[PDB]
């Protein structure tokens, strides 16, 4: 399983064919146990950003507000409404908020049943960093530019 | 059994929540182009405007947010309005059909359903006749025939 991201133009999302800071909408804490998946939407400051983390759950992402750039383990993809992202099993991720004064929103699909995330290690990172991309765009607290 | 809801959207806030003629479909994430790792697909169908779903009944849900145009849905004895970015959470086997309503903007909707799923069931005339017993669905509802 790779990461996939489909930017959207006029409502026609890249490399599909067209055939004839949290609100949890829907799901278990919501009230919903039927579904299969947790429906959420988060909304992340300018400058803002998420915990770069690993994890065997996927996440299908659709940016609703605002300007992003995702963490897709060796790349980094500009995001804006209504692009979508699957993020694969175990890809190391981070989303940023990259706007001027708009917020970043954006609509983030999970299973109902999904493991706990996973920090990067010193060699984690040391690895990844290796693509001067990423080394700029990751944010931890020991790692930020230079 | 669950309610089905409808959370109505204004400036990114839904109501109920905390912060803390059918449909052209594209499939952004799922099991025919390989993601078979999630335990739901990730669509969005378009519906011309005055165009309508299939109405229809089965036990998986669907989540649905509008990202285009107007609609009017019929969620079992309700029909109910909607704009970007209204969320509806369609409960198991509630009888649902979605319309495109306004003149010349087509309707888009982002629709999740699980990827383990049974097949949806039509009305017959003695489900259409009790689900008319209120005005405004019967009036809504479109069937074939
Ligand atoms: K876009
Ligand atoms: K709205
Ligand atoms: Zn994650
Ligand atoms: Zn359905």
């Amino acid at each position: 399983e790779a990461s996939r991201v489909l930017r959207e133009r006029d409502y026609r999302w890249e490399g599909t064919e067209e055939e004839a800071r949290r609100q949890t909408l829907v799901g278990r804490p919501a009230g919903q146990e039927a579904p299969a998946f947790e429906t959420r939407y988060f909304e992340v400051e300018p400058g803002g950003y998420t915990t770069l983390e690993r994890h065997e759950h996927t996440h299908v992402v659709m940016v609703v507000r605002g300007h992003a750039e995702v963490v897709l383990d060796d790349r980094v993809e500009p995001l804006t409404p209504l692009d979508c992202v699957y993020i694969a099993p175990h890809a190391w991720h981070q989303i940023h908020a990259t706007g001027a004064n708009e917020p970043l929103g954006f609509l983030c699909i999970v299973d109902s049943d999904r493991d706990r995330p996973q920090r990067p290690d010193a060699d984690d990172l040391a690895r990844m960093c290796a693509d001067p991309a990423v080394a700029r765009r990751i944010r931890t607290e020991g790692h930020h530019h230079h």
